């Protein structure tokens, strides 16, 4: 019957994109980022009616906001808390229902990033658009004045990007061509640069290893990017045991992950303080902060070594998003599972409880 | 049937002061401020054990975390959100309990104040030491680099420091003979220096309108001071009219409230969108968004002027405290009231449940 195409996490929320091209969303609702008009979180997922119809194809959250687009449409939909001007209206009001973007307009959009407080989008042919705050550099337009509506990042002008990607107040970006790019507040050489920091417009790094880069993702003040092997780096801060290499050591520089050498890496999502990463076959791979149980294995106890998440009867899962203190998984069964801190709702299983193994939420699921 | 002495507002907690050296927490408790070891919140009044004892004469409540020295055993004690040094203990891990700050024993303070992500402590002696986020200038170090330790302020050498406040990423001073000093992030007109930028280093204000400043006040993104007549002044943000001025405009110089000329202001407290002020007669106004029903005047309006506030039988009210979306008040009878948003408990009235006008906390009162 009905399925499930986008899963995304941010902070204390989730959303989800379903077949007939319906938006649903729940947890935390106090800042708007749920769209359902009011203030009240939803510990069940509730349906977004003012986006229904509306041929919605693509959702991605920020922290406290959600952005979402439809094709058909050429409209780009945004929602949730309004300051610094991340939700790219020209104003910052803070929006508790969807409300389209009057400057993206008929512009083909290929991809949306949210960080904490600035958006990126990337235009079908490869140009990036920023906005938000831009107190580090993030948004990547050579200053520090905040743009509360979307600019172009003439830095790029001839090369074409493929993805970017946001974390607290930085950016990433591999081209079509493999190079790798970081700007941003950078003081836990969250940039790849071999240094701490900050860029205003956006350096390419050329530690790579000679390895092009075919994706990246970022976490709160971390960052993943996979190769064209299938190799997977990691960067920035490692307090809490995200970076994945068995210490708690900082990396200025991409630093490849030895444990995960043997595997394909085809997805990744970075959250607050933990990391996880998808493989060919399907299998999760979690590490970083776990007082919530948000890596998945039955404990509390944090890890800094990628550990797998293991699934009922070990379905393969095809989606992993990673909000600051959950996780949200789809499987190759179309069955959805969220694991970590529960007390917003964030986990959409009815009640408001805290799991460290991943539990089954029964709306969105053709169960069992 | 203990007397309140202090209250602080968090953005989502509350703390308290009582007879006994008891301190006690409601609100929020993901990020570790209501200090029970715990991450769970509390929706009424809870005792907080560790502190047992401690003979602490005072509490101040940054945006998620919280501060309460002893003055009998001279040590300063924090816990809550951790990150870019908040709590001054030299690391950036969260306190779910109160641990002393050995960097201040010894020393002897007679105020601290708390923004979102920085701190400020006045030794007994004049002098101030600042610490945390430093990414605009808000330690007025003279540099943008957080300090996880507390560090004294050298610019301040050969003047005393009576009062500090301390904004979300902006800070102000007063002297002890009347000169008014702002630091930090200053895009909203902020820091009272006729201009919309920075400043790396504390600077006198120059239009105070030729009065001396006795007190302070930060809320997210305005200051508030009051002069030796009893004036009361806001600047920067005025989005939502807690700048009071009867309109919406941001003012970049310290701007006369006249709507407030027949009274003494006593007592003063900004917040994230709203302000609070108490005259020496006990009157307690308030302006500002009122979508949680936070200044408190029986409707849901935004109040761009000052609109006076009042309690069951025109008690008089003798303390006042701002928090993000809710109100603090204690009155002459010693009754404690709290108004606006109450979902994380943080109105310490039991269930809860927004309320747009004073209720009365029957936990903690003399009253029913």
């Amino acid at each position: 019957p009905r399925k499930v195409l986008i899963i995304s996490a941010g902070a204390s929320h989730s959303v989800a994109l379903l077949s007939g091209d319906i938006v649903c969303s729940w947890g935390r609702g106090e800042d708007g980022q749920l769209g359902h008009g009011d203030a009240e979180d939803r510990p069940s997922p509730t349906q977004l009616s003012a986006l229904d119809g509306h041929q919605i194809v693509s959702v991605t959250c920020g922290a406290d906001h959600t952005v979402a687009y439809s094709q058909s449409g050429m409209e780009v939909y945004s929602w949730g808390w309004g300051d610094f001007g991340r939700l790219g209206h020209g104003n910052s009001s803070d929006l508790f229902t969807p409300l389209p973007i009057k400057a993206l307009h008929g512009i083909r959009i290929k991809q949306i990033a949210c960080g904490d407080s600035h958006c990126l989008a990337v235009t079908m042919e490869g140009e990036v658009q920023s906005w938000g705050r831009n107190q580090n550099g993030q948004l990547g337009l050579g200053d520090t004045e905040d743009s509360l509506v979307p600019q172009k990042i003439q830095a790029f002008e001839g090369i074409r990007i493929k993805m970017v990607a946001a974390g607290a107040e930085h950016t990433a970006a591999v081209t079509e061509d493999g190079d790798l790019y970081g700007w941003g507040w950078g003081r836990y050489g969250n940039l790849g640069l071999g240094d701490r920091t900050d860029r205003l417009v956006p350096e390419r790094v050329t530690s790579t290893g000679g390895e092009k880069m075919s994706m990246v993702a970022c976490g709160w003040r971390h960052t993943i990017s996979v190769s064209y092997s299938g190799a997977l780096y990691t960067y920035g801060w490692s307090k809490y045991g995200q970076l994945g290499h068995g210490d708690l050591e900082d990396h200025l520089i991409p630093h490849k992950l030895e444990a995960l050498s043997n595997s394909f890496i085809s997805q990744i999502s970075g959250g607050w303080r933990h990391t996880m990463a998808l493989t060919s076959d399907g299998k999760l791979y979690g590490w970083g902060w776990n007082k919530f149980g948000q890596v998945g294995v039955g404990n509390n106890l944090d890890q800094c070594s990628p550990v797998q998440v293991r699934f009922p009867d070990d379905q393969k899962v095809v989606q992993v998003s990673c909000g600051w203190r959950h996780t949200l998984a789809v499987t190759e069964r179309n069955n959805v599972f969220a694991w970590g801190r529960g007390t917003n709702g964030q986990l959409g299983i009815g009640e408001s409880v805290d799991r460290n193994f991943p539990k089954i939420i029964e709306a969105l699921s053709v169960d069992g």
